[PDB]
């Protein structure tokens, strides 16, 4: 049918309520690591909170929270949908899991930014308009029929290798720059990159429409703590380097001062 | 069915000329208000239209016009829409009458922005795309079904008030810099942002699809009128604060240079 | 029926080859000219490919390359849902071929951008939202019935003819600025752009929904050369006009730095 067999569509209401839950339980997290993330940022400046000053944090700084606040948005949406698939049985109107990797999009573009922006690595724009148009391929290939989601896939995958691999470029070759103690938190962020981010095309391999290991609901259900890995968790080293940064730089001006005195 | 009873989709071929013309009276003003901001901004700096400059307006200057323009073009798509309604009865495939608050989107972003630009209110981009995600809980609000309209509206209210007590905050925090002659304009910027906007929200409670008092026709005759309140007289009086502020630079550089030449 | 005499919709499964191989041979054209600008601007900066630096290609030099590649992965996604329907018939879930000059968006608000910040024309930003917009009236036009589509069209037209002879004076008034061996690449660029463009919207007089002289089809065959001549062959010349500015700065640099040493 219009369903297929390893689908969301095919179970009954009363048979989400783990589908709620997990989202549920995911928005609060996301939404709350992104509230102690703003919490932070607007605090002060390093580790022990310095106060920031008249301008007050920059506005980049809020696009880490931010991302994880919306994807908890997100996510609550979510399983405000998965309630309705629970009692009406059919979804909302505005279902946010209608269309896979669509709310993606959205927080790809804003991550890849974001950790371009902190690290300073070149190319910020282009590498986030690129990883927009790979997550619209991604869409693609969860709408897309058989042989020409395969055709997609390909071209998809072909971009995330070469942008990965300038990605990892970029990062090794601003290694220089970035102090040992803040390297810390960028080699777990880009660990979680690496890695994490191909987990992401991988699972696709064993999807409910690829091949059918696992059925919607579970995929659901695991992209919803890869979600918490990426914008969550990504988030807080990505905070942590912030931090670490801004610790470093106190001391700088610190002693820069110190000197400036002598 | 699938028009619920107090909707356009209800209202007979011939019966759409009221939404036509109110329609096509507020594209006409948003427009030309548009378009006197625009050549406001373009013959000169401040009242008295000061020869600008090489650089010419600053390209924010054309946020607001831009909007206000923007809006009046929707407008007019909608009256052309409403104008099929009133002959074949059943829309245009192009209507910007279909979903609800899908153009407010595009309109507040750039709203917010061009208030938080022109009274240098901090965090401006994280305002403008707080209000984007609000107002995009405001369309979900009227396309998913009732119990679950209830919990999204309670969730973009929720932000509506945190970001309204933050906007607050800001404008508050930067009236000791903003000028006593171009304070009037600002809190009648600010009169129109905090009861203006609140307005939006409550209508909602008593629309035709959480009440019933106003039907949707009505409801939109409404939303055109709040519509030339934002948007359009939002502008006039931001434009004026700008003219305000320009006049006065304008004096304070002269009197900069008397003080220079002597 | 839901498909007009002259759609794509009326062809039977087997009859699309053409449309595969046009659509398959822009996006290799499309993407390798990408590519080309592509190395072009990171190898090196004049025509002499001089070395870059440590901040290397700024970010703008890859909007062009970047247009051009996007568009020629659009066009492999048109060639592949050309294929499904070329076997199944009926296209494919995610069809860049169903609603016509949704692509153009994306490209146009890209390209006017890339005019404004190489030439360095004023209001960059207003051009290229007006584009936008115009380019959504322009998808419009093809969506809506009859009556309405040409006052649609009217809207259209009105704004490109406005924003046309806006973008024809600040190129003008930037012709003093902008060198004469670096003019050739700008008139030629313009040209494409002043008579390229309208070629676009009078297209539409005798389109499939308008007209009927040519069929969606055709179209479909004549929009594809226009992309190469706009996309790719704009960038062509773009790119030539950057890399004849940057080589005569280097030459200014250089003239500036023997004068400095004597
Ligand atoms: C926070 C959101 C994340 C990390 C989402 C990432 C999405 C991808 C890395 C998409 C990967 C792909 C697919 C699974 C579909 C098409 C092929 C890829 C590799 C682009
Ligand atoms: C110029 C356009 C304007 C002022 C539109 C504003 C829209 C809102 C303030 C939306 C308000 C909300 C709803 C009515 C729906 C969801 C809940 C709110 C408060 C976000
Ligand atoms: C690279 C993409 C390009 C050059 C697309 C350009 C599209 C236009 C110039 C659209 C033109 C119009 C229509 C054909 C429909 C509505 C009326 C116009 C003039 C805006
Ligand atoms: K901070
Ligand atoms: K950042
Ligand atoms: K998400
Ligand atoms: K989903
Ligand atoms: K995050
Ligand atoms: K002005
Ligand atoms: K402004
Ligand atoms: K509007
Ligand atoms: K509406
Ligand atoms: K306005
Ligand atoms: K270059
Ligand atoms: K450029
Ligand atoms: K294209
Ligand atoms: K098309
Ligand atoms: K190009």
């Amino acid at each position: 049918s219009e369903c297929c067999e390893l689908c969301v569509c095919q179970k009954e209401p009363g048979t989400f309520g783990a589908l709620i839950a997990v989202n549920t339980i995911t928005a609060i997290i996301l939404v709350a690591a992104g509230a102690y993330m703003a919490w932070k940022t607007a605090a002060g400046l390093g580790w022990n909170t310095r106060p920031h000053g008249p301008e007050g944090p920059p506005e980049e700084n809020w696009l880490s929270p931010g991302i994880s606040i919306l994807c908890g948005v997100m996510y609550a949406f979510k399983a405000i949908d998965w309630a309705s698939y629970n009692d009406t049985g059919e979804s909302t109107a505005f279902s946010l899991n209608q269309v896979w990797y669509s709310d993606y999009l959205i927080t790809c573009p804003l991550l890849v930014l974001d950790f371009c922006i902190t690290v300073n690595l070149r190319y910020k724009l282009v590498f986030s308009s690129s990883i927009a148009c790979l997550l619209a391929i991604a869409v693609s290939t969860f709408i897309v029929d058989a042989p020409y989601r395969y055709y997609m896939y390909g071209i998809g995958l072909a971009g995330f290798i070469c942008a990965g691999y300038a990605l990892w470029n970029e990062i090794n070759a601003q290694r220089e720059k970035i102090p040992d103690s803040a390297w810390w938190y960028l080699s777990a962020g880009r660990l979680i990159f690496f890695a994490g981010w191909p987990f992401f095309p991988l699972l696709w391999t064993l999807s409910f429409h690829t091949s059918g290991v696992i059925n919607e609901e579970w995929y659901f259900i695991l992209h919803a703590i890869l979600d918490i890995l990426c914008k969550a968790v990504f988030g807080f080293f990505m905070l942590g380097f912030r931090l670490e940064l801004e610790e470093l730089d106190f001391k700088a001006i610190e002693a820069e001062q110190a000197k400036l005195e002598g």
